[PDB]
């Protein structure tokens, strides 16, 4: 019936227009309440216990902060009602396909137990959005506010997910193009997502946010770039640009890709792997789905969630066994040993699909050091991650459009050294974490040996400890010494 | 094995002792990451997600500030690194005993499930630690780092609980006897638990806290109280302490005790109790419990957690459809409706025992105006809440020893009268609450005047909305004007 | 002539429109970087480094925001964009006639200096806004943006001092009534200049603030209160607006009338005075006028700052001695020691002309105790201070209009016991501070046996520290023991 | 004389012992209050008022902090409780020897006014404090405390200035030489000054601090290294380290070097150039001395603070006529304007001596252009800005030290390419910001062409805005296109 506000943390009272009340008071939106954020982050900063769900509200609460300003600022743009309201549907709905643990879910479990699909985050939000929709009786209420179900419903999903594929968008004209910069950016990745779980995880994991987005919206405004209205900043806040991406980047190295966060992602993706058989869903129609197949009927998915760890934990079933004992060694903090890191070095890159022949290799290394152990592949867990600024090897500041303050309406580029000679040289990295699972004093030390003889092999970088766990072999490596 | 460090969003980055870390990485006490603090706070505050893990971490770390400040102020006390330890200990410990959505456990559900049975979370955390000692071999643990199982595990037990059974504590004399005044402060509850959970519960409510539990450890003396040594506070911050009781007040009037987050308490509980013979919870030996009587058994009650709402949530069983469905409504947000707030006069109190006949009163009520519906005695819930300063009618500063600047060994008490003339004349309150199980328009209407009826009747306090809600009845009554 | 933008700590990014610019970049408005907001608290709590100016910025801010919010949500009291900028302005200029170290000016130097005048911040805030406006041609400026200055700058100056003089006011007519309870409240004191000064202050003494004014914001509406358009609070938001009056109270005992704060500004008031016939200030034509007199001249009161402590401070005029020598001391730390607090009892109330007598009723005292020195009024500080909600004995939430839920245009009230029980009898009170110039060791003991003595004969309020500092003397009352 | 608890918006209730209150309470000490941290930058962000005193207090509280840190967890270094107080002295006192404005004073003014001089706030500091120490009688108070002034008060400066010129420290021996990198350390400039300047200017100015300063003391310890104890840092800290120097960058970006803030600072340097010899300011034995003298007599550098600003703007004296319209003119914002910003290219580099020359190339350059006017070379001002790590050149993670957790005692060096790809590739750089005088449409378009053609004959980087501001120039450069 009436709108209602509700107390955010992070960005204080957020107003609540009836239609996103709506929305949000269904079993699929409700279901983000009990999906980590972070997930096994949560186990190593006892503040990140936060949900996608109020990540969610914050996101469409910035959307529609965005549009707004830009609406406000700009009335000669024809930003309605109807297009504020789609982009803070958009931006309230684009985390709803996440699943349990969010990141391990997409990023580690369903390429391991469904490898011939492709399943993003986004399609799983999409396709939640359209069971929503449907289960819930939403179209009638869209058309009491205003809103034009057809048109509108693709815009949103098209706002998620891109071109549910020439003006590639079905949901709005070219006039609105800046539209879609503003929930998920595929142009630059500059979006309200980001802002709110900048600020978001920062308040829970007890670092501090160094970015203003208040700011950069105060500093918005819609230009031509190309024959195409883009979102563009103030040549002035181009720094300020550069400093976002940079405090991503600090973000994963801080806390998102965590060593041992990162282990108990991988111990909980195990046992999600050896529970599959025996954990059913109950799906459409009675049906019965496992974990790895509860993204193909959304019923199901609705009911999948972080509950299913705490499933495993309280089993009582045989069959469960192996799984529950995983996770009990993850209760006892009896966890897989990080052995180390390294990289690769020069304009070297790591394959994907050459992945699984790294934990091999690592125990087909031969350091000439006397050892009482010695360990197999299986031993070894080698993570390989891809950190970037988004857009691969891209500068995606190159693809950012400014505007002068004598010419607010006059697009330009700003290249990387007309700012500083300070920035990165590079956009794209790797990262080679080494793990062994077998814990004891022994197996650690000839994990160790094994770890830098590999990284001497292979040309890689020195790691930080190096010369103190490997002593007999750093200094063989020229290169190194 | 050495010490760990971890970040905490309220206090930074936290020392514990290898010790506290083998306590720490038990299923008995990563139990508490599974346990909202707030419980159905959360479906009002998005922000407070926040879980008794954490929580507990804070009291464990303030214990053990508060006693290092102590004994390093004044080494004349005697304190000891055991001593700390097991203060440390007693702060990490003693949340073990909430149950799921916490409050709503032992405030709620098990009295209305076992109204012969007498718990409490000091009893249970008591229990629970108990457990976690016996079946994670913790004793040998602390004999390594220099504790006397024996005599410490009581002093634990006590500093939770208070005296099992002139001196009534066996873990440590009376000499040592304001060291159970920092993890639960019997005497007037002033405690580090209450210092954490001001900073932590408004850290993620979104709303703020006023209390400095700094500057009180900064200006903490330990000074001869009639035979004891106690801990008092400087003369100078009185005000301070008053204050603080006030916060605890604001916390339970804008928060805690949320109209909207007390009636979810409400429906959570019902769905639980018409849950109860059908959840099964396998505890020793594989004899199975129920919610209910989990408390019975603590291998059982380590499986009690938030998890029993998504499994009645995620059920399929007949048997559970009753418990399911609230839970659902509770998903649509189709809550029981609020019809209004009434506090009695005089001396007069409402006394527990009186609770369940107050609906019948309710819809007893005649308002001498048309309805199109009658209301009977279940369509009601009166929900009655007792605000006090944590010593019933008591002023818990009275029961505060200060120290002044001229003297600092000399305890004094300070009255009510010698602060200010504006402090509360009185030290505790009551809240009724109503609200009508039907939810349609004429039934609330109804619903409306049958409470304001009530309240003219026994002469309770005018509904602020009165005049607007029952414009019929309202004149009936000329101290209401 | 474009908008600016300036980044606040308290507010983030404030826009301010041309005309606020116009009006800001002149030396009328930048003389209050040079004059603190909270003056000798600074030299108490070394954050409180903040000046006026930052403060009116904000307070401009929040009556932009005020005005807007209800001006969105009732577009049918036709608020217009003039309006908003008139009340912003007033919002901006309200803090224009604050005297060196604010407070100090106004409260404790002119009523000494200046016995037969009444001035008071807001006169002096019309005043100044007077010259700014003539000199800084502003009202070709005003005229520019769709001001229209006759009626425009009464109504501003109307929301700064009250009626110029039934509707009373000039600038706007009854229907607009609202407009006047945004700046300065004359009602019930809930304005946007406390919000300000609540979380800057807070922001910069290392004490929180526990009001939330966006939620307030969020919450008012306007209704009909007896013929009369006004400010109207949600019914439910009772509680908080307790709560803002409480704070304001705790602010005024934390920080604002801080015992050592309030002996400074005393010290620094006394070096006013007696470097008051030797400064000379400089105005209109040339005339020279002092510290006392400036308020006469706006021309002079422009250069009339902080700066003036240190002038003196550097002083070598030998005239200048006494004065200097003051300060001085102030510098080596060498204050007034505090002897102690007291306040009356019963219905006794200290009268403003008696506020004289007091040193001497004080020094009259006869303790009968070994005395090594007699003290006379001249070694004697009392200070009495006014504590309450800001109108005197009236509880400002009586003249507070609510609405409820449903139906929100219809202004209703709302009694204290309506809200709690636990809320204060009395809404003003005195607090009776003594101090002593004689510093050392035995006059200091003298001066707190008088001083004791004195509480006794008059009846006051056993001291904190009573049965420590006189022990010969507490027992001879009775109710103190 | 005991000791003192103050609250700091930043640390929270920082105690000081009685010797510490001794130093502070003194007029050489508390002449901080009157000189601003950031200086003009107060001009550019409001939230910037605090002061040099509130700073040092900060230096000297961590600094007792981190000292403390080290000798709790390391007693085999000995840290003595004298070691303790010299370190929390010079981290007290190491803000000495700032003048008004801080920044514009040691970086702006002196150069001009005392080419023939080395001055630096260091050698200041040391020169205050010993002028601090002599007048208010401490070397009898230090001995009081355990203190031995002979070598503590060389160790002291030491601290401050470095060696007063194997081992060239006198204060302390080499054993003790990871004392000397606390306070300011001339090794790397991980220091405790920056530690709080980042927590305090980010607190004042309204931008995040990302940098975790407890973290790295938590983290730190002291290690053998080529023959000196030295702190070292644990080696995943790394990151986090060249993120401390990305952040002291990033303050530089956004306010430190705010262009308008220099230019303001420009200004104010000017006007002080044009009142030197008209400003007197009274030192030891009545002798005047002028601004730019009053560094030759620390009784006149005393009184040499932010005042003499007010003082030249609130005079009469026809002598400082054109000081006071400069001043007058920042009051009216009449600012130089920002024409804009450029960097050379490649290995080139701008040497102090030829900066005066820069105005003279800009104005001899020669736009292809039709100019309505003609600029000369007074009517441009250049600024050189140097951004560095604070090493020039260097890196300065290559010179520290690190640790690992299976050897803490064994120090190792961590290289660039151990920790990331995307790190600088360069640490340091120059900004050239070239302002005009002239503030008509025509002086500054014309200003556009000159500056906009300079950069071309110059080889240096397109200007970001140059294909607006000058659209005839800018595509005659091939660099460029
Ligand atoms: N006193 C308070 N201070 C800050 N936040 C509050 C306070 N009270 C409630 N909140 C929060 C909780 C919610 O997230 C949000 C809105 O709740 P609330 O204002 O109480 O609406 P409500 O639905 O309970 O009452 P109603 O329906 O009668 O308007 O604000
Ligand atoms: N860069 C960071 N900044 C702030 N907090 C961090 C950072 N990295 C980790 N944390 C947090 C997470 C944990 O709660 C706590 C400890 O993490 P961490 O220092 O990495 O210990 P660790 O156990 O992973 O490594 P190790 O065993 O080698 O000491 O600090
Ligand atoms: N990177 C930044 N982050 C946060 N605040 C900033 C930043 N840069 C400047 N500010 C502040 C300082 C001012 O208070 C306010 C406006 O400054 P700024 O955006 O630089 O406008 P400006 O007047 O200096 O340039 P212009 O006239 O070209 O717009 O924002
Ligand atoms: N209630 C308060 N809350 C927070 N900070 C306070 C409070 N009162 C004072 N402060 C601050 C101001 C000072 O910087 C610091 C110390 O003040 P305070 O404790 O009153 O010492 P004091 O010197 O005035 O009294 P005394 O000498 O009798 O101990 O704490
Ligand atoms: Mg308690
Ligand atoms: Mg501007
Ligand atoms: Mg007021
Ligand atoms: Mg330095």
């Amino acid at each position: 019936d009436t709108m209602k506000v509700i107390n955010d943390p992070i960005h204080g009272h957020i107003e609540l227009h009836p239609l996103l009340v709506r929305i949000i008071d269904t079993p699929q939106f409700q279901r983000l309440r009990y999906i980590k954020q972070l997930g096994g982050g949560y186990y190593v900063f006892p503040g990140a216990s936060h949900n996608r769900f109020e990540h969610s509200l914050g996101v469409g609460y910035l959307a529609g902060c965005l549009v707004h300003a830009l609406g406000e600022k700009q009335p000669e743009l024809q930003i309605s009602e109807r297009d504020v309201l789609c982009v803070q549907i958009a931006g309230l709905c684009r985390n709803l396909g996440h699943g349990p643990f969010s990141h391990m879910f997409d990023g580690r479990f369903i390429p391991l137990a469904r490898p011939e699909v492709k399943w993003t985050h986004e399609q799983g939000s999409v396709m939640m959005f359209e069971h929503l929709i449907n289960s819930n009786g939403i179209k009638p209420v869209m058309e009491q506010y205003g809103l034009i179900p057809e048109e509108d419903i693709c815009f949103i999903k098209e706002q998620i997910v891109g071109p549910l594929e020439l003006w590639p968008y079905k949901g709005r004209p070219e006039n609105k193009s800046f539209l879609y910069e503003i929930v998920s950016n595929k142009r630059n990745g500059i979006d309200v997502d980001k802002w709110d779980y900048f600020a978001r995880d920062c308040h829970h994991l007890g670092i501090q946010n160094n970015f203003d987005y208040k700011r950069f919206i105060k500093f918005a405004r819609v230009c031509e770039v190309d024959n195409e209205l883009r979102i563009c900043a103030r040549d002035k806040e181009v720094g300020n640009l550069y400093d976002m991406f940079h405090t991503r980047n600090s973000l994963h190295r801080r806390a998102y890709q965590h060593k041992v966060g990162n282990i108990i992602d991988t111990m909980i993706t195990d046992a999600f792997l050896k529970a599959d058989d025996y954990i059913e869903i109950t799906g459409a129609g009675g049906k019965k789905y496992r974990i790895s197949t509860a993204i193909d009927d959304m019923e199901a998915y609705t009911k999948l969630t972080d509950n299913i760890f705490l499933e495993i934990l309280y089993s009582t079933d045989p069959k469960l066994k192996d799984a529950r004992e995983i996770l009990k060694q993850i209760e006892y903090r009896n966890l897989f040993k990080y052995v180390g890191e390294t990289q690769p070095t020069g304009q070297i890159k790591i394959k994907r699909e050459d992945y699984e022949s790294l934990p091999k290799e690592v125990a087909s290394a031969k350091p000439k050091v006397l050892l009482d152990v010695k360990l197999k592949a299986e031993d070894f867990i080698v993570d390989v991650i891809n950190m970037d600024y988004g857009m691969q090897e891209k500068n995606p500041i190159d693809h950012v459009s400014f505007y002068c303050k004598t010419a607010p309406n006059r697009a330009i580029r700003i290249t990387k050294n007309q700012v500083s000679q300070l920035l990165p040289e590079k956009f794209a990295e790797q990262l080679i974490r080494v793990y062994c699972k077998k814990v004891d004093r022994k197996s650690l030390y000839a994990a160790r040996q094994y770890f830098v003889q590999w990284c001497a092999d292979r040309n890689f970088t020195k790691p930080q400890d190096g010369d103190v766990i490997a002593p007999l072999i750093t200094p063989q490596k020229k290169e190194w010494n």
